[PDB]
């Protein structure tokens, strides 16, 4: 857990999932599919819960101050851009620091992490977006539907990548200083 290595990577994760936000990526309206939380939960799978939660605020931080943060207010801010992204290190729990590397803590971490990150957004969705609601749909229904579709969609697409790299390269997910 050597300091500036272990600094670097906490760097080079959150710099990745910042650029990788850059991707598009809507589906229909706030429906998304989260690719950019990659990275994090690889970085909090493989260095734990602290380095995740730092990854995660570093990537939040960028998104707001490189303008790319939909933001209404200050206290919506905090909670989907600080909140939220940090969240995302609770995979960091599910870390595994013995080989051989098995695959249902890695999907169990990411499932809990991006239904965490999506539990705020819902939050967030019932006190800030309600506006936004479909014709006919009240704010807790268009937040379930919306975000809960999103997170859903978020966690087969951190799956799908995941489960390629626990099959190629399972030593991503292990640390080992040597
Ligand atoms: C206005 C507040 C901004 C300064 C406070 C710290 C900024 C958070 C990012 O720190 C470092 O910045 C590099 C370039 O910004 C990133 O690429 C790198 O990943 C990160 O570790
Ligand atoms: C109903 C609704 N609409 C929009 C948002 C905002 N939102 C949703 C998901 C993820 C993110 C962070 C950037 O990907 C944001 C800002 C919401 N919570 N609810």
């Amino acid at each position: 857990k050597f300091n500036v290595r272990l600094l670097t990577e906490i760097a080079f994760m959150a710099a990745l999932a910042f650029i990788i936000s850059l991707i598009p990526n809507t589906v229909y309206g706030w429906i998304i599919v989260e690719i950019a939380c990659i990275p994090i939960l690889l970085l909090s799978l493989r260095r734990g819960l602290t380095a995740g939660l730092v990854g995660g605020l570093i990537w939040g931080i960028l998104s707001m101050i490189t303008g790319h943060a939909y933001i209404l207010s200050l206290s919506q801010a905090f909670l989907e851009y600080l909140v939220a992204p940090v969240s995302l290190g609770i995979a960091g729990l599910f870390r595994q620091k013995t080989a051989p590397l098995k695959l249902a803590p890695v999907l169990l971490g990411t499932f809990v992490a991006v239904l965490l990150k999506y539990f705020f957004h819902f939050i967030a969705g019932i006190i800030f977006w309600s506006q936004y609601a479909w014709k006919g749909w009240g704010a807790v229904a268009y937040s379930l539907a919306v975000n809960g579709i999103s997170g859903i969609l978020t966690a087969i697409a951190a799956f799908v990548i995941l489960i390629i790299f626990v099959k190629k390269f399972p030593k991503l997910f292990i640390h080992s200083n040597y």
